[PDB]
């Protein structure tokens, strides 16, 4: 994924998400594509409720994206190969 500075825009599955949690740019930096995402979770609290960095998103869109039911903030590795198959980078 690109730098900090380094715009990208999201493929229509992925941008549809963002826009959920209230985003209404077309076109990000990854930081505020992550920013999104995790509004996203906080708003339909996917998050297991006792152990919070664990994500149940089996019964969700997001879940279509990732391609799991769950996942650990701790270890983003299926975060990050999403959204490397959701993002153009321009």
């Amino acid at each position: 994924l690109p730098g900090e500075g380094t715009q990208v825009h999201p493929r229509a599955p992925l941008l549809q998400i963002l826009k959920v949690a209230g985003a209404q740019e077309e076109v990000f930096t990854v930081k505020e594509v992550m920013h999104y995402l995790g509004q996203y979770i906080m708003m339909k609290q996917l998050y297991d409720k006792q152990r919070q960095h664990i994500v149940h998103c089996h019964d969700d869109p997001l879940g279509e994206l990732l391609e799991v039911g769950s996942f650990s903030v701790k270890n983003p590795s299926p975060l990050y190969e999403m959204l490397k198959r959701n993002l153009v980078i321009l």
